[PDB]
């Protein structure tokens, strides 16, 4: 799982497409790291999914939130489906992103 989100510091996002993190790596210093979803996220059918890309060009508002006790980074946009009419999407980047040595990764 995306673990990262609880090993990693200062989770948000950037005109909805570029997310930033300080993941650390073990030895006990943390490490700024960022990942682009406009190339990693894409829209499937107004919905968000993991390892696709542009998903913004079809999509509007796009911010992440935290949900759960846990304190977990939700990204929520009305995203425009081939069907027609624009639905909320909702995906928790923490879902399929890690923390590679600090480094921003996906989990693939």
């Amino acid at each position: 799982m995306g673990n990262f989100h609880e090993s990693s510091n200062n989770i948000w996002l950037e005109d909805g497409h570029i997310l930033h993190a300080e993941c650390g790596n073990g030895e006990g210093d943390y490490v700024e790291s960022t990942l682009d979803l406009d190339y990693y996220i894409g829209n499937d059918d107004g919905s968000f999914s993991w390892g696709g890309e542009n998903f913004s060009g079809s999509a509007s508002n796009i911010t992440l939130d935290i949900e759960g006790d846990d304190n977990i980074p939700v990204l929520r946009a009305e995203l425009n489906p081939m069907d027609g009419d624009p639905v909320e999407a909702n995906v928790n980047l923490s879902e399929r992103i890690g923390n590679d040595c600090g480094t921003l990764i996906f989990l693939a």
